[PDB]
């Protein structure tokens, strides 16, 4: 009878209110914390009110009807959110696309600062109130975020505060905790926000073809039925997160995450250790589980995907279930590709059928089809060996900055805190990638790589700057590393005008820290490769490498202020003679 009374019942009173506040963060990112707080109890309340007598008034309204409507009652709508007043004007479901379009994935607003005794503190004083602010600051912060793996965060963040509050010295024990902790939500929105960018931008299909690629790399001895029906779930699973339907998305997940259990045995030997768990750490375990074991009966393939004389009509009869196996059949047995790299060989196995069918001997056509993925494998090898080379050699700063050069190079329109937040994401992939056993550095390298692109084609979307990353971003989901990478100097680019003011450095920086230091300074880099933009990495390098001695110097002085005001003119004209 009714969704909300429904849902409130499978999913328990904390994970609810949890959910809704999530819901409402993400949707209405600029609400103080309180007003969300007493809109998720308004609608808890109408939850309970509705387990207990399904048959009373406007029970039976659907789930977005009911949070929309509560999202309209909210304060200072139309100041607050001039778009989103429109959205009130419509119903379900146009309303609920409207909030969906309107939401902001760039809404800068402060970093959390873990201030460990003050929050310590709060945490003491109410430890519900502490934790739901948690979830509030990252649901904003992160509006498409998976929100059952919030809930998850949500809890290692108590762990920490409650194993970190007590202990004698507070900061040492929690400010590594939390920096870890930050590292993993921006991992997890970014992989999140992958997905749902492509179900906007490509598509379920789409969707599902990664996914298969994917499992079949992490169950390789389960057979396709199997692979098959676990991503035709995952898929309605991400599929109804990306669309805000975030209880009806915890629902499916639990119930995926039963049955992947029931059958773990016909699954994969990695996940008796996430079964053993309670529901959100299981979900999270699964969610994360390494790759199997390969088995020792994967079949041969040429017989059925190139000797088989009847390959043509199969492909006829049904495409994407013959490329699904085979993709399938692929990817089981190649933990070692990325999942763009199996997708892009898949697209050209995919492309030699349709080529080879409409000719005369078709098995002769298509005889030779494995032999296309050659060049197809070597090119990304290439990438990662002659990156993790430069980036073993000369450490993440500066691999960063090399990045930072490239990036401007090839999309100088894009502003300076979006291309230094890139290269230096970019190159957080080196120290992450490179270090892994040499079969494991494709993978890890090219997957990394599709989230920061990602997050790129996101801003991009809000903020469009520059043609040739449109391009990239839309032409095609699993050839958008290789289009990026391919992209050289924009060279109908006129170079932005010479600013002083923006080299010219003063004694704040001193009291920076390290991490702040360095963006300071790569925001300068990307400004001098903006005004010239033909010069090398090589002159780039040295010349930041003047100025990081010069900083360095200057905040090492009796008087900083007085250092870089005298060191700091002459070495900004100079350093602009040595960019020619
Ligand atoms: C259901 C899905 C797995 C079918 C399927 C199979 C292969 C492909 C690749 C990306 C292609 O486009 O050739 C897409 C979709
Ligand atoms: C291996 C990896 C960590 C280094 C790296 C970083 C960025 C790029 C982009 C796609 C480019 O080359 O344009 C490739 C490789």
């Amino acid at each position: 009878k009714s969704e909300i009374a429904h849902r409130f019942n499978d999913l328990g009173e904390k994970h609810f209110k949890g959910l809704v506040l999530v819901a409402f963060s993400q949707y209405l990112q600029q609400c103080p914390f309180e007003d969300h707080v007493k809109l998720v109890n308004e609608v808890t309340e109408f939850a309970k009110k509705c387990a207990a007598d399904e048959s009373a008034e406007n029970c039976d309204k659907s789930l977005h009807t009911l949070f929309g409507d509560k999202l309209c009652t909210v304060a200072t709508l139309r100041a607050t959110y001039g778009e989103l007043a429109d959205c009130c004007e419509k119903q379900e479901p146009e309303r609920n696309e409207c909030f969906l379009t309107h939401k902001d994935d760039h809404p800068n607003l402060p970093k959390l600062k873990p201030e460990p005794d003050a929050q310590c503190a709060a945490f003491q004083e109410d430890p519900d109130k502490f934790l739901g602010k948690y979830l509030y600051e990252v649901a904003r912060r992160h509006p498409y975020f998976y929100g059952p793996e919030l809930l998850f965060h949500a809890e290692e963040y108590k762990a920490d505060f409650t194993e970190c509050c007590p202990a004698d010295d507070k900061a040492g024990c929690l400010i590594p905790k939390l920096d870890a902790l930050k590292e993993r939500i921006l991992l997890s929105s970014a992989k999140e926000r992958l997905k749902c960018s492509s179900f906007q931008n490509f598509g379920e299909r789409a969707v599902k073809a990664w996914s298969v690629a994917r499992l079949s790399q992490k169950f390789p001895k389960a057979d396709f039925a199997e692979v098959s029906k676990i991503v035709t779930d995952l898929t309605k699973v991400h599929k109804e997160c990306c669309h805000g339907d975030l209880l009806e998305c915890a629902d499916d997940r639990a119930d995926l995450a039963k049955y992947i259990c029931e059958h773990q045995d016909s699954i994969s030997g990695k996940l008796k250790a996430c079964c053993d768990k309670p529901l959100l750490q299981k979900s999270h375990c699964i969610a994360e589980v390494k790759e199997d074991d390969l088995p020792s009966d994967l079949p041969a393939l040429a017989a059925d995907f190139a000797e088989d004389k009847e390959i043509c009509k199969h492909y006829k009869d049904a495409k994407d279930v013959f490329l699904g196996t085979f993709l399938y059949e692929y990817s089981r047995r190649h933990p070692d590709y990325s999942v763009s790299l199996l997708l892009r060989i898949a697209k050209t196995y995919e492309a030699t059928l349709e080529k080879c069918c409409a000719e005369a001997d078709p098995p002769a056509c298509y005889a030779t089809v494995f032999d296309q993925f050659t060049p197809l494998v070597e090119e990304p090898k290439s990438l990662v060996k002659k990156n993790c080379d430069l980036f073993e050699e000369v450490g993440e700063y500066d691999f960063q900055n090399a990045l930072i050069v490239r990036y401007t190079k090839k999309a100088p329109q894009v502003s300076t805190p979006t291309l230094v937040e890139i290269g230096r994401t970019l190159g957080k992939v080196g120290s992450r990638c490179c270090k892994l056993p040499e079969s494991e550095r494709l993978p890890c390298s090219e997957n990394h790589l599709a989230l920061a692109l990602n997050r790129l084609c996101v801003l991009h979307e809000k903020t469009p700057v520059s043609e040739k990353i449109t391009k990239c971003c839309t032409d095609s989901l699993a050839e958008r590393r290789p289009c990026f990478s391919a992209l050289e100097l924009d060279e109908g680019y006129v170079p932005k005008e010479f600013k002083a003011e923006t080299f010219t450095f003063h004694a704040d920086i001193c009291t920076l820290p390290e991490d702040e230091k360095q963006i300071k300074k790569q925001s300068a880099l990307a400004e001098l490769v903006k005004h010239k933009p033909k010069a090398t990495k090589e002159q780039l390098k040295t010349v930041l490498g003047n100025f990081s001695a010069f900083v360095a110097k200057c905040c090492g002085a009796e008087d900083k202020e007085a250092c870089f005001a005298e060191e700091g003119p002459k070495l900004v004209a100079s350093s602009q003679l040595a960019l020619a």
